[PDB]
DNA sequence: GAGTATCACATAATGCTACACTCTACCGCATTACGATTCAGC
DNA sequence: GCTGAATCGTAATGCGGTAGAGTGTAGCATTATGTGATACTCT
């Protein structure tokens, strides 16, 4: 129960060096003495959880992990819901999910909240990018390369507040300061949302508070906090 | 040497996907309540395995997912923009699979966004005698291994299937013209289509698999583009 | 225990005649001498379960109910998806209740099956309600006289397969006689779906199996029996 | 007089709306484990309360609902269309409610499709001081039983909800307009306007509840629409 | 530098056995609610 | 007639103690379990 935090460790080292690694190496990686990981190691191997790079120094991951996989240990769906319900509990404000196709992000999930003052939106429907906060951060993590793919000469106006190329932008350089996207009424009228890039080892997603901008002046230090703390979270749990 | 009890714990929530109860668990393997409790916390500190909900329940963690993405970030890394641009082309659900046994090993995958898809899971575990990326991994394999490997009643999924002669037949004709299909012999309704990869870092295959409503409908198409994706990609990494 | 039967059995007579009830009235809908159902009127009537109708012969329901229903006994979301889990759990196919508005039903919520081969939808979407058959299970509920607000001069056709006002009418007439309604790629290729009525006292619902017309030409008898199980046993629990 | 137990239940589980224990219950009501267990099956029998998953959970039951579209068949049954065509023109979340005490028992109410909407469940109960379906029933009230109603310190749900003199004063004013309106009273955002339906089935008020956003735009057309409404209703059923 | 075998020590894994917690079940005892009556006002 | 209300001797019925089939968790002896300096092997 205690040898494994060890042999996870291990695991990780693995995994940061993919090529091969001898116990040497791993026993720098974490500090636990050469021999120690010389036994640990021959464990793992019997279990098939690593393998042997031949009489050359190494030792890779083994087929043992791909034996494991079971029923989709990979589906952000039933991966982050618990992560979801979590935030959205926290706060009683609907949460959200959503992966980026060019300048169209997909609703992958959301959680209503049961407030009096509610905003309910569909999901699998495919909404603009750089209308949403959850669009705008899943923006930024773009190569400046990729980014014209997305923001095609002209951007589709949504309201009277909604952004052109020549203030997203401005907006855009920040969020990779901060990390949290922001958008107040840049898609409806009363409508805010806070968002923050999730980086997993599946990919990037959005994961966003949608609020009724009333309750968004008040609440907004906590709430940026809050966001963040469950990116960490998450990130921890399935980051890359 | 205890790791060996947490394993034989692990492959045990991995045969019961749906998941256990540390009752369940410790009756499946010899192991004594308590000790496997002890060794599920020991794992759910690692990610290795992962609490599911209020009411019992214990299944495997997102590490071991994350630990594969890692496994080999190499392949991945590079044929991932590949399988983006062949994924919008086709507008179908790609599947990059290695063999391991039996049955191939997915390595990756990329889902239609069309309404009626089909899915199977990264890693996910499907006999390599019934889905095309299967075909063309035994394909290329030496005519004494490929007989080894099938030791035994090939797997009989479904209807259309294939015997052992009728197989050995296939397995030429396949690596001659390079591409591989299958009808409704993985799963009734469902048909997929391979083309190999000979790379240096192995012998991986490159499939698209999608309904029979649009099968018969085109065909060709798909090989053609699936082989001048294999070209393009072994224009980078072949050998 | 089991006097707690009986006056349940009383209020259901009193919900079955709002406008009142004396006892004897009470005692004829139920085969309970007229003393006991004195008794536990009473007792009612203390818990303000029940109203005296007067020195005139009544007894109404009383307040406490509306002073009980408490957050949301009603909203058939958080109330039918016990049964939505229940049958796609029973038959791997995904599932979904949608309303009707007009000629166009929404996707109130859906349950999708892991098979291999999937038919995925999103929710809140409005779709055509000729189109699909939750759609006419929706449609054969309504008047002669709602009908046409409908079934507005022309029907927007979508595949192949999809019906004119000439043949839908003609099916429908049938989805009176059993009650479910079924529509083979008639909107989507590939594509069928089975459904049936929910009458529940908050209105008509639509609860539908969506599958791969491939499975659907095996599996027919066994669905259909099976959406109807489920519509009784929903329909005894919240039906009116 | 086990209908007391029952329904001491009842209430507790009606206070506790997200869900208790047989622990947690009978720890409420002065009753032991098992007798509340054989009274929660009991009711669970009639549908009156209903299990809450797997896990530890107990809530009330659909039958509690159904017998209220009963309760009342009337009133509802008839003012259900004027309440559809109400509702498909502004669009917005339509409301019929009924008053007991400090606060109102809505009878009735249908969401607007809107994106940003407002809800408030049937039967939902809050303080008529502070909803314009509350003023406009407080209106309509003896000017002896109208105190009464109010024999504490009004609820003070929000920050501009109104003082006792700040009260009885639009108590009048809506009497002689015959509408009702709530700024950010009832919950900070919120604003509500209601007009009352004397009609021979007693008083009921009809009420629309919408954000501040959509408010100020447009107060007037909305109050119109209400009182045209109101009319109407009362041509078939005032008095 | 790879990877491997050895062995004396006490650390660091074990699995008892008890807990807090769901909802459920049994099952004798006297407390409860039952229902043919009689009474009271329309 | 009907409303609904009040007695009152009977045993039936609703009680509530105390035990069970399940979750996951906590403490804590005892002794097996794994540990790591130092010395061995073969590019
Ligand atoms: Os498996
Ligand atoms: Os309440």
């Amino acid at each position: 129960i205690q040898v494994i935090a060890r042999a996870a460790s291990i695991m990780r080292a693995l995994g940061s060096h993919p090529h091969g690694l001898s116990l040497a190496a791993i026993a720098q990686l974490v500090g636990l003495p050469r021999s120690t990981v010389q036994r640990i190691i021959n464990a793992l191997e019997e279990e098939f959880l690593v393998e042997a790079l031949g009489p050359a120094g190494g030792f890779r991951l083994g087929p043992a992990l791909g034996q494991l996989i079971n029923q989709a240990q990979t589906d952000i769906l039933s991966l982050v819901k618990p992560y979801l319900r979590s935030l959205a509990e926290e706060l009683d404000e609907s949460v959200s999910l959503a992966s980026l196709a060019g300048d169209k992000i997909y609703v992958l999930d959301r959680i209503v909240s049961e407030r009096e003052l509610r905003v309910v939106f569909p999901i699998g429907i495919n909404v603009p990018a750089a209308a949403t906060a959850a669009g705008k951060v899943l923006l930024a993590a773009l190569p400046d390369e990729t980014l014209q793919a997305a923001l095609g000469e002209q951007l589709p106006v949504l309201t009277s507040n909604t952004l052109g190329r020549k203030a997203l932008v401005k907006q855009l350089s920040e969020v990779r300061q901060s990390g949290v996207a922001s958008d107040l009424d840049e898609h409806i009228d009363g409508v805010s949302s806070f968002a923050t890039l999730l980086d997993t080892y599946l990919g990037y997603y959005s994961l966003a508070i949608v609020m009724p901008s009333s309750r968004a002046s008040k609440q907004s230090d906590l709430i940026k906090k809050a966001l963040l703390q469950s990116k960490l979270n998450i990130e921890r749990a399935i980051g890359r």
